[PDB]
């Protein structure tokens, strides 16, 4: 029934990717990073949060990861289907990411979802257990979007969560750029 409105979405995302973040080029690529970075940023407002990590991993993947509730896996009525998969296959994000996977630990358990253009590549599933709560998102910028550069600038992601950890008061956010193997360089804000 509902499943159809969320395809359309993705279409439009894609063929006008400008119209949602701005651009297709580095700046539009770091933009992705800026919207996962918000809903961790939430977590933390409505109590639940208080760690956020940003890692820059190999060919420039990202993965943000914060301690707040967890995305819900509850079914939904209208959809028939998990809460996190609704959420995640209407993201721009995950829209303009060739891949992207999602960790839910929640419920003592850690579910997981990976996806290719918003698009699920399989059913959600429980594949551990856990004792903590919260969400782990790595994404892979669409290289057919992002035609010209898919490669992150440390300095800009810098600059920018600083300034976030700044503005709100008692979040830990660190950013760790480990592309090279040989040089990991890491920096932590944490305010009062
Ligand atoms: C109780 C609702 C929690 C939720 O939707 N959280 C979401 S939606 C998308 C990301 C996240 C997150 N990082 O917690
Ligand atoms: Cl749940
Ligand atoms: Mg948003």
């Amino acid at each position: 029934a509902g499943q159809i409105q969320v395809l359309e979405g993705l279409e439009a995302v894609r063929k006008r990717p400008g119209m949602y973040i701005g651009s297709t080029s580095e700046r539009g690529l770091h933009h992705l990073v800026w919207e996962i970075v918000d809903n961790s940023i939430d977590e933390a407002l409505a109590g639940y949060a208080n760690q956020i990590e940003v890692v820059i991993e190999k060919d420039n993947w990202i993965k943000v990861t914060d301690n707040g509730r967890g995305i819900p896996v509850d079914i939904q009525e209208k959809m028939g289907r998990p809460a996190v998969e609704v959420i995640l296959t209407s993201s721009v994000v995950n829209a303009l990411s060739q891949d992207l996977e999602v960790y839910v630990h929640r419920n003592e358990t850690i579910y997981h979802q990976a996806y290719k253009k918003g698009v699920p590549q399989f059913d959600l599933k429980e594949v551990g257990t856990t004792d903590k709560t919260g969400t782990v998102i790595r994404f892979k910028a669409d290289g057919e979007i992002f035609t010209e550069t898919t490669v992150y600038n440390y300095e800009t992601l810098q600059q920018r969560i600083r300034e976030l950890a700044f503005l709100n008061k008692g979040i830990q956010i660190t950013l760790r750029d480990e592309r090279d193997e040989e040089n990991v360089r890491e920096d932590s804000y944490h305010y009062e």
